[PDB]
């Protein structure tokens, strides 16, 4: 497999996104606290900057959810 | 699902940056099966990215599957 971003949806202050990782690094998301910066980028996922990792998920831990604020406003 | 469509990353070479969008198999049809997509047409799928993006190829196994590249610099 291999590493597939959503389109971003935005709302009143952030643009979001989320990734979708292989079940094969998928085992390598941390359950217990949300990534740094520096964290996601040695997973794979390469994005921009001011990009995120805003919330934990339990249920399915293949989908990294990600924030920013609207395009440097 | 709030999202369907999927991006995958720029895998590039000295010549080409290529990447391809991923349609939900719900819509494979509504892609022009016997030429290749303008920007217009694409962007009609509800495929958003750079305006430099450019349908080059059709992957034949698998249609819903979109091929685009566009020209990396450098040389010219």
């Amino acid at each position: 497999k291999q590493i597939y971003y959503s389109d971003k949806y935005d709302d009143e202050e952030f643009e979001y996104r989320h990734v979708m990782l292989p079940k094969d690094i998928a085992k390598l998301v941390p359950k217990t606290h949300l990534m740094s910066e520096s964290e996601w980028r040695n997973l794979g996922v390469q994005q921009s900057q001011g990009w995120v990792h805003y919330m934990i998920h339990e249920p399915e831990p293949h989908i990294l959810l990600f924030r920013r604020p609207l395009p440097k406003k």
